[PDB]
């Protein structure tokens, strides 16, 4: 009695995929990487085309044996690695160590680790994709060309235990010049005034507008003394109502950059938290007598898709629970079963992972709804030329707001309103907001340049290098964080460029499509990339 052999990279996997599985199947968690670059060395290989040089990681030694020896063991291997870049490079170690060919059909994807979808998964296995292992390779190598050339330079020049990446720069430069626009922005005190109106005894807001047909600008106490002097009496002809019904549409399902995004402004999560209990949510938690759980789709994603099959469930879910009128190979951030609401196994989380599933839950229930709509009504009310905008607001239907406004007085052309009061407010102009960790996340997301790989470290890394702080939940550039952006601009300016790193970027995903080669990708970097390093050390 010979059994199969899946190879996973965690214990909670191997756990949760374990009962999945049954009999005829074992199933090991390799815990992480087994084979690497060496540490001592550059281990690149630069007479075969930047032919990365791998040993087996210090300290695995033991456990790769006894990989080895399962897989002896075994009936046939299976490589239950997550479904991404890095889980097909790991795929490739195994095989690697494992001595297993290539030409095989080893390697079982799924995108969220529940008994059907698992189960699938073994019914079409498919061999090793190598676009997606040189992919990997190719950001390996790049990394570590850039690494280990420009801290050297760094050493001589600034301080020992120093470091360098690419897009951990092109972040860095990105928050300096934010604060070089805050040091050289000029504040400007300006005036509003809000008036209180009525029509009858029912009391409404309105806000000044302008002067004679234009909006005015009160830049000082005494411009809003020539206003107030204009308002003869209390009288206000209502000059116009205009009306309309507001459509706002449902959020897409979370990738990877909107769930940071959202986490760190509704909950306050670090970007490094939100994957940690991302994980921890995918990976699977004991759901009680039902033993553990895969509870999330995975949480790498740029893909917005949901499947067939998912969004039939939610229809369902809505129809039941709102009303069917709340309705209509990657896929997005969802739960794996939207019967798990989070109220259901609020029990089995800790208050962590409750929060990240609320919010998970919420947006994409939310966004398997219908848009909701607005009544509004905008109201013009003059008087010898001063003219104040009252707004009012009321849904006419909550649609997805479902999961989660005053209205005005009722008014036509040409009746009349009394000014009971109004309030002149002093204010000030303020700067270009610094970055927070959504701000930055979606930056990097729009301008090309991050990929779910890598929002989370490249906010991680900047911080570990102290070249930031991170206050008010916004990051400012500190001192050493300035000296290093002025180095790396003076010796290595395309790190440092948005442009190029998405380029780079762009490329690395033809490699992943087979549209590139890898070394050709890493030899056009490279070879201007050399020159300046030899100028560096001068
Ligand atoms: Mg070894
Ligand atoms: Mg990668
Ligand atoms: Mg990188
Ligand atoms: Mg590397
Ligand atoms: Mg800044
Ligand atoms: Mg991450």
């Amino acid at each position: 009695p010979k059994k199969n052999l899946v190879i996973v990279e965690s214990p909670a996997k191997a756990k949760t995929i374990e009962k999945y599985l049954g009999r005829s199947y074992k199933v090991v968690a390799s815990v992480g990487h087994i084979r690497d670059l060496k540490k001592s060395s550059m281990s690149i290989d630069f007479d075969n085309n930047y032919e990365p040089q791998y040993i087996n990681i210090r300290g695995k030694g033991p456990l790769i044996n006894s990989l080895k020896k399962e897989a002896k063991n075994a009936k046939q291997i299976f490589l239950a690695s997550d479904p991404d870049r890095e889980g097909e490079a790991i795929s490739w170690h195994l095989a690697h160590i494992l001595d297993l060919d290539l030409k095989g059909k080893n390697r079982v994807v799924f995108n969220e680790i529940t008994k059907d979808a698992v189960k699938n998964a073994f019914v079409e296995p498919r061999q090793i994709d190598m676009d997606l292992v040189d992919a990997q390779q190719a950001r390996r190598v790049l990394d570590r060309i850039v690494g280990y050339s420009i801290s050297p330079i760094l050493w001589k020049k600034v301080k020992k235990g120093l470091s360098a990446g690419r897009v951990q720069s092109v972040a860095l430069k990105l928050i300096i010049d934010r604060e070089n626009e805050i040091k050289a922005f000029k504040p400007e005190e300006y005036w509003s005034i809000d008036g209180f109106f009525k029509k009858g005894n029912k009391k409404f807001q309105a806000n000044f507008y302008g002067l004679d047909n234009k909006k005015t600008k009160l830049k000082s106490n005494d411009d809003v003394k020539k206003v107030l002097t204009r308002i003869k009496n209390d009288d206000f002809l209502v000059d116009k109502v205009e009306k309309k019904e507001r459509k706002r549409n449902a959020p897409l399902p979370y990738t990877t950059s909107s769930l940071q995004q959202d986490a760190a402004n509704k909950i306050n999560f670090r970007t490094r938290k939100t994957m940690m209990v991302a994980q921890q949510l995918y990976e699977g938690i004991r759901l009680g007598s039902n033993g553990q759980q895969g509870l999330i789709t995975y949480m790498r994603t740029d893909s917005t898709r949901i499947s067939p099959v998912a969004q039939n469930d939610a229809a369902n879910y809505i129809t039941e629970h709102f009303g069917a009128e709340y309705s209509k190979a990657h896929e997005a951030i969802r739960p794996s079963n939207v019967n798990h609401t989070p109220e259901s196994i609020a029990k089995y989380l800790d208050k962590d992972q409750l929060k990240l599933y609320t919010l998970i839950w919420n947006r994409f229930v939310a966004s398997q709804m219908t848009a909701a709509v607005f009544d509004t009504v905008k109201v013009n009310l003059t008087q010898n030329g001063v003219l104040f905008i009252a707004n009012g607001s009321q849904i006419k239907f909550k649609g997805y707001m479902a999961v989660y406004t005053k209205v005005l007085p009722e008014m036509i052309k040409g009746e009349t309103v009394k000014k009971i009061s109004a309030n002149p407010e002093q204010h000030f102009t303020q700067p270009p907001a610094r970055y927070s960790e959504a701000s930055l996340i979606k930056t990097l997301e729009e301008n090309g340049v991050g990929r779910p790989s890598t929002y989370a470290p490249t906010l991680e890394t900047i911080q570990k290098r102290y070249y930031v702080r991170l206050v008010s939940k916004r990051f400012e550039p500190t001192e050493l964080g300035e000296i290093v952006n002025s180095l790396i601009i003076e010796f290595f300016p395309d790190i440092v460029d948005v442009k190029f790193t998405a380029e780079m970027e762009s490329k690395l995903d033809e490699v992943e499509i087979g549209k590139e080669e890898w070394q050709k990708v890493i030899d056009q970097f490279y070879k201007p990339f050399e020159k300046e390093v030899i100028k560096a050390e001068e």
